[PDB]
DNA sequence: TAGGGAGTAATCCCCTTGGCGGTTAAAACGCGGGGGACAGCGCGTACGTGCGTTTAAGCGGTGCTAGAGCTTGCTACGACCAATTGAGCGGCCTCGGCACCGGGATTCTCCA
């Protein structure tokens, strides 16, 4: 039952990963530097909100700083 | 020895292209007929050809002097730059010019 941030250098990498995470069957969401700030608003207080998702798929920089993720 | 350039990838703002939907106005389609394109014809006059005349353009020659083209000397003036500010650009505001509409009046066409 373990929600997880995943911390990514390359965004072609999170790319990659979320290929492997549908091949998968695990629910997971998305932020990076091109997300845009509504966007970020959305998914952050999303997975914040819901424990259905499972992977939170993070940019190190733009992800890195100011949000909470305490869930 | 260190500073700043080279490499690279994430971050995020700007902005041009493309699609969706409607809807509506302009392009496409039809067809009658008219009148303008155009061929065919007559004349006449106006322009090309030819011949004799003249006129003056072009070539060879002489003489002159203006002025283009070059050298010299210097100082005036525009390039240059550091210090100063105010003219002119970018952003913001608003109101009045002008357009667009509607309906009543005058003009212009065309057929009788
Ligand atoms: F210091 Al923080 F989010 F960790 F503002």
């Amino acid at each position: 039952g373990h929600r997880v941030l995943l911390y990514f250098q390359m965004t072609r990498m999170i790319d990659l990963m979320e290929e492997y995470l549908t091949y998968r069957n695990y629910k997971y969401c998305r932020l990076d530097g091109s997300t845009k700030l509504e966007d970020r608003r959305d998914t952050v207080a999303d997975f914040q909100t819901r424990p259905e998702i499972f992977i939170f798929l993070l940019s190190t920089r733009a992800g890195g700083l100011g949000i909470n993720l305490t869930t």
